[PDB]
């Protein structure tokens, strides 16, 4: 039906398993790879660091405190949450 994610109980486990964050980061990850730009490397590392951090990410501010998120990333990801929030939130 959908693409089977090859997963498991392998470590390091994702400290942020939040379906909102997990999805939109993976969407923009494959899109950053699709763009073939520098945005690929900086975003993929930012994705790792976001889901590496066991913090209560409920807003874009908890993404801003990561220095692995560049100023450009902190903008676009804060907007990703905000636009979807105004669209319904779920």
């Amino acid at each position: 039906a959908a693409a089977p994610v090859r997963l498991g109980r392998k470590r390091p486990l994702p400290a942020c398993p939040n379906p909102l964050f997990v999805r939109w980061l993976t969407e923009w990850r494959d899109e950053a790879t699709r763009s073939r730009r520098r945005t690929r490397f900086v975003f993929q590392k930012a994705l790792r660091s976001l889901r590496r951090y066991p913090l209560p990410l409920r807003s874009g501010k908890e993404a801003k405190i990561l220095q692995h998120f560049g100023d450009g990333l902190c903008r676009m990801l804060d907007e990703r949450l905000q636009r979807h929030r105004t669209s319904g939130g779920d």
